[PDB]
């Protein structure tokens, strides 16, 4: 359905924040 | 429909965070 | 409709939480 | 309607962490 | 409402993140 | 309902990271 | 359900924001 499928949309951009935060994360090791 | 469309737009804003912790990293990095 | 308004007040939220992310980003560029 | 009116309270919380990722920044900055 | 009553569940949970970044902006200052 | 218990899981979830930014700014504070 | 699934994911994808600014605060710790 169209609104579990943008609620999926949701989903995948809160794990590209994840991904965002892991390299602020990098960054403070390097 | 409509409120699909809408959080379609709550995971654009999202992508836009995850952009601007990827802009806190290279700041981190120089 | 008033619950596909909201959902875009939460959109419009969320590009506040990136603008504020950017400003981190240029006070650490600084 | 009360499922838009609490759809809202997030949109309001939302921009509370903008607000306070902005402090963020200010500290950052002095 | 039961889906209402969540969804101010979210938003009270927001606003433990909003004072969470004002910890990381007080830990800053200091 | 489930709807409603599946909006609880996403408030516990931003709980956690309310915890995860205390954490943060107790490195800071380090 | 769908719906009630894909809030699932949405509280599976701030998990993982929860573990990445884990992350970030181990990295300020050294």
């Amino acid at each position: 359905g169209e609104i579990a499928q943008a609620x999926k949309e949701i989903a995948k951009a809160x794990k590209e924040i994840a991904w965002a935060x892991k390299e602020i994360a990098q960054a403070x090791k390097g």
